[PDB]
């Protein structure tokens, strides 16, 4: 076995929270508070050592501790081939985030990707069927990195190649009406967007599977995932083949691209569609009906993550506890077993946690 | 004590989920209840449409209809102040022809339905307006004065209307040269208009300001404060003779900007107002529930204001507001509710009884 599991936390100067170190045991840790608090403070820090971003996507300069210029938040982590592994996450008002693992700084941010595994459910997932495909294509960026650093690293260069593609153009439309040289990049956003479309669909083809499933189970309706991917495909095929149509439909739409300044073509607009029987889920479902399909969301995402790499997140839920019963709530917790859980919720008299703690000024106190 | 707005009936035919029929309802809570997906929000769509001339969800008119239909209708009969019944009757047909009557007579414009029915509607969706982009909050406030202001309004139309003028002329300007005589005037009338949306904005805000202060002391506590950020930069004013000449201003200022991003970038339609609570943007710092109750007391002071700026006193529309409540506020802002025609929906039958309950199934409503 050998689950994940964060060991203890120590932040200072973080948000809300006193400088303070916390040990944490395995299972789920209730964290009660008021508002304010910092239960989700708390749970931040935590996801932070997984991702070396927000979840809120607050800009890393709020994440300090107001009137300070620094915040540092320090992880003891036991992966599964990891007895004790260190994260450090510091960062300080002049703009250097420097992050540690076992003593030794990392590169790039991204490196910290992997280290430690956390799945947060958050009430505000419900936004990834509400918001735009700009949501949903990170959400699908964020899912796939921690699983796999080849992704990730063509990303990065993907990005890259796009950034200086799209210069490129800015000087084409207005300095020199003729460059074919933007046939070099044209090829190598189309090497890339390739991989990078053949990796969506693969995990795409698993959320379906996955997510049907959960959203057969829990409410009999049926689920459906249309990949909108760059090629224009239905089915995805030869890596080649999404190669050569990436780059065509690069050069038909020129004119377009010079109208705008901005490349018209590539997976940094795609999106994927959830159907619920039939129907665009953005566009036609119920309140209730939307918070379920996010619920198998962020469920298939668990799913996956656990197949993909071998190993037992730690899970992070804020603010899911308020919107149940009693019998739902102890079924739910029932469903945590193998895993570290930090759970948030408004009161202590409700659900037991095996060891909670109560919060109040930005101080976590345990057993209470 | 004048007639309060009350909605005696409502005609729906092919309007979403909801089947054709006529309901008749109560003076007093009308508690909408049913299982989820059934057509409670939809109801209460069709309802804030006669008050409102669109869906109060954003939604697009072809998305209201029916599926695979080509038309919807909805017919309402209202008792205002001055009022003993009213029909409003809104119908759209895919075709994209919109038709609004009043007592029988077709209305000129679509807007001209404002004003006539008056609901407030308070959905979960509200928190989205502390915490979005200052779209969701300029228009919701352009939403709330216009309402009350059919001057206003008016203005508002006129501005977007030569703003949208002036930006198709800036594509005329630095792509096929001359326009620089004509642009003198867009200027002078964009600064006019904007002038007036300022003086009168700014009017609202300091309105909205004391009484959600007044609210949120006796709810939470905390203290509010409120920043509008006027396109005129002349923080703390109130005098329109001035705030069109600093608008006449910073437009040609902002001349070479405008021309390379073939947009305007001076006037109101950039604007945003700050809710600060104890010292700190709630965009940015503020937490969940903080934010719950920073949305609740923006509600609470629409309805205050509303009132006691058209004499009257409108329908509430309570949208899925009561599952996340405690039975000390449950049975409590039932209280509250008397003199007005509230619809409350919910999920259970089960106590929240108030003066009338229908319940609702596969888009049809029956009345226990
Ligand atoms: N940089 C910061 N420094 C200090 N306090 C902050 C900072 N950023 C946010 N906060 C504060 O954190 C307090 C509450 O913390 P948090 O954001 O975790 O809410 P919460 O206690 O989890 O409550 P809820 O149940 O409402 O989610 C808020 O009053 C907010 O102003
Ligand atoms: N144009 C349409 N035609 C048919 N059905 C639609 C249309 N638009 C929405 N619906 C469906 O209406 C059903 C219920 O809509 P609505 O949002 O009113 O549900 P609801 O009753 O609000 O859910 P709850 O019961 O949680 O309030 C959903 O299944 C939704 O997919
Ligand atoms: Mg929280
Ligand atoms: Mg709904």
């Amino acid at each position: 076995y050998y689950s994940m599991y964060l060991k203890e936390i120590f932040v200072d100067n973080f948000r809300n929270l006193k400088k303070q170190k916390l040990e944490f045991c395995e299972g789920v840790n209730l964290i009660y508070g008021l508002n304010a608090q910092g239960k989700s403070n708390l749970l931040e820090a935590i996801r932070l050592l997984s991702m070396g971003r927000s979840f809120r996507g607050s800009k890393m300069s709020e994440l300090v501790k107001f009137d300070e210029e620094y915040f540092y938040v320090r992880g003891l982590v036991r992966s599964a081939d990891f007895y004790e592994k260190k994260i450090e996450f510091g960062y300080k008002v002049n703009g250097n985030k420097v992050i540690k693992v076992n003593g030794n700084k990392l590169k790039s941010t991204g490196e910290i990707l992997g280290h430690f595994l956390t799945v947060i459910f958050s009430p505000e997932d419900i936004e990834i069927i509400k918001e735009g495909p700009s949501r949903r294509r990170k959400y699908l960026d964020a899912c796939i990195s921690v699983i796999d650093k080849n992704y990730f690293f063509d990303l990065l260069q993907y990005n890259k190649t796009l950034s200086n593609r799209n210069s490129l153009l800015k000087k084409i439309k207005e300095e020199g009406k003729g460059e074919d040289l933007l046939e070099i990049f044209d090829e190598k956003l189309a090497e890339y967007g390739a991989r990078i479309i053949k990796v969506r669909n693969n995990y795409l083809e698993k959320l379906k599977n996955s997510m049907s499933k959960f959203l057969m189970e829990i409410s009999n309706e049926k689920l459906e995932i249309i990949y909108l991917n760059s090629a224009g495909v239905k089915e995805v095929h030869e890596e080649n083949l999404i190669r050569e149509k990436l780059k065509n439909r690069l050069t038909k739409s020129l004119t377009l691209d010079l109208k705008y300044l901005s490349t018209q073509v590539g997976p940094h607009r795609e999106d994927f569609k959830i159907l619920i029987n039939g129907y665009d889920s953005r566009v036609y479902s119920s309140q209730g009906q939307k918070r379920t399909a996010a619920l198998c969301l962020k469920l298939s995402e668990l799913e996956i993550l656990e197949e993909e790499t071998g190993e037992k997140p730690v899970l992070l839920l804020d603010d899911v506890m308020s919107e149940l019963d009693d019998n739902r709530k102890k079924y739910i917790l029932k469903k945590l077993e193998g895993f570290q859980s930090f759970i948030t919720h408004t009161s202590k008299s409700d659900v037991e946690g095996d060891c909670c703690f109560k919060i109040y000024d930005g101080i976590v106190d345990k057993l209470a």
